[PDB]
């Protein structure tokens, strides 16, 4: 019965930054792993970053050092700060909550489009 909602995507210049938000209907401490995925139409879905209840973070190689995933317990939101964006980063970005108490839940996704203009 868990609901997830992404926000914060949109258009951004190459080299620019965005901060995605994933708000949760349940306390995020109840979520074992929260992760950010991305998928562009025609390609495979790709794990971008994850964060455990403890706070341990793992990132895809392509985003290491550019993206940062974090838990905001007070706002009950998991953020993905995305820096130094390029056209390779254009995709719909999805939030995923793992609640091992073993079930999966996803948000509707938010479009990120990196284009120089």
């Amino acid at each position: 019965q868990v609901k997830l909602q992404e926000s914060g995507g949109g258009l951004v210049q190459p080299g620019g930054s965005l901060r995605l938000s994933c708000a949760s209907s349940v306390p995020i401490f109840a979520i074992t792993v929260m992760g950010w995925y991305r998928q562009a139409p025609g390609k495979q879905r790709e794990l971008v970053a994850g964060i455990k209840r403890s706070g341990d973070t793992n990132y895809a190689d392509s985003v290491k050092g550019r993206f940062t995933i974090s838990r905001d317990d007070a706002k009950n939101t998991v953020f993905l700060q995305m820096n130094s964006l390029t056209t390779e980063d254009t995709a719909v970005y999805y939030c995923n909550a793992q609640i091992l108490s073993g079930t999966d839940y996803w948000g509707q996704g938010t479009q990120v489009t990196v284009s120089s203009g």
